[PDB]
């Protein structure tokens, strides 16, 4: 199937055509059916592989826009690092043309991330230590989180993030969507979709 | 996602409503997309019902019809009980009413399964002494099978049919495309998978 062939918003389609993305790599073509449908996923995939769509697709579709001010979130990523936040944050925004993106990390000041949290998000794109920061101080709100999603979370287990990943996710509502990523399934991350998720599809392309 | 939204063919379409299907179930849902487009995949899923459809519509739509008398089967099924050989044949003969379906199985004569063999098959559901049977005897040929089933492999394990499955599967052209399903994945599972399949999408649904 192409992206195509998915139930999609003619705008969502538009702009993956647009951007040279008809393709979904096996991960993200047994992902998307359930995923679509709002239910729980993790994937397992060699590190590096595309699954970005996976669940950057579901946000898009099931999110509508808003313009109310000082909005809350409706999805929050969790990734390792700057690099890689600047760079989920950045195909989110292209695939989901309608959505407002905030990334998220540590390494610098706080007013310029803080300012536009207080602007309004509708998806936020954070590495787990500067995200808890925010939401201890009171800036970020994760009430109204519809999609939790955990990119590459091996190495967010190796960096040391497993209490602040989980304080986050805690932090969010229960009835959220939850898309864990893991390349290994080590034993936190069976923790994981134990405590943080529902009857969680396991797909694995590692081959 | 329904059935009607993915790329089948309207009479496919058309035999599915007629039999009150609308909707796949999540195994079936994240593996047509994979399934469909020719690549191997096995599936874990609970034993019973549930998952027929994920074998039986990619079966319907790679298959065209065929009206050669003495042909060959292009997609092999094989269950580990009569029970089964019967129910499945019942449930891929209602979704793919383009071809012919023949149940192969023990506990009864040779005589018309032989007959019907020899007239010819589009699919074979079979148990898998009797299929291995008819393979001896030149009845059953496996030359042109295009797409391989093992429904329940945990069952032809515990029923010691591992000698019977191994030689049905090195008997058909290893260009095939092969769905395995099993509900535990024990170790003869994956180095089936290993020995037989290519590169293999791992579905897990199991709750
Ligand atoms: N279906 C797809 N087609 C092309 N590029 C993709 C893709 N999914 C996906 O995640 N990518 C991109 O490729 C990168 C690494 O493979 C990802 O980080 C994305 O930037």
């Amino acid at each position: 199937m192409e992206f195509k062939d998915f139930p999609l918003k003619p705008e969502i389609l538009e702009a993956l055509h647009g951007r040279g993305l008809t393709t979904p790599t096996p991960i993200e073509a047994a992902a998307l059916p359930l995923a679509l449908e709002g239910k729980d996923l993790i994937g397992q995939a060699r590190t590096g592989t595309g699954k970005t769509l996976a669940f950057a697709l579901p946000i898009a579709e099931r999110l509508a826009p808003s313009q109310e001010r000082g909005r809350k979130p409706r999805a929050l990523v969790l990734t390792p690092t700057r690099e890689l936040a600047l760079q989920v944050a950045s195909e989110l925004t292209a695939v989901a043309p309608h959505l407002k993106v905030v990334a998220v990390y540590g390494g610098t000041g706080y007013g310029k991330q803080k300012e536009a949290l207080l602007r309004g998000a509708d998806a936020v794109v954070a590495t787990p230590g500067r995200a808890l920061d925010y939401l201890r101080q009171g800036v970020l709100d994760l009430s109204r989180v519809e999609v939790a999603v955990l990119d590459e979370a091996d190495e967010m287990l190796s960096m040391g993030f497993e209490e602040e990943v989980e304080a986050l996710l805690s932090a969010t509502p229960p009835s959220r969507q939850t898309l864990l990523f893991s390349a290994t399934l080590p034993s936190w991350a069976k923790r994981l979709a134990e405590r943080y998720m529902k009857n969680p599809v396991l797909i694995n392309v590692i081959k």
